[PDB]
């Protein structure tokens, strides 16, 4: 349990990588936009996809 330059989210990035499945660079964005929140991070990526259209499959358009 040690670290160097305090100010980075890797442990969460690696986890969110397998959770959602999106590339590392991607998850990183959702993690920064949300603030290290697997939940608020998993929903983001999915949402962005629905709008942008990264993958064919339907992400899941929700209201409010």
């Amino acid at each position: 349990g040690s670290s160097g330059s305090s100010g980075s989210s890797k442990e969460l990035l690696m986890k969110l990588r397998r959770k959602t499945g999106y590339s590392f660079v991607n998850c990183k964005k959702a993690l920064e936009t949300c603030g290290g929140d697997l939940k608020q991070a998993e929903i983001w990526l999915h949402k962005e996809a629905q709008k942008e259209g990264w993958s064919k499959a339907a992400s899941g358009p929700s209201s409010g």
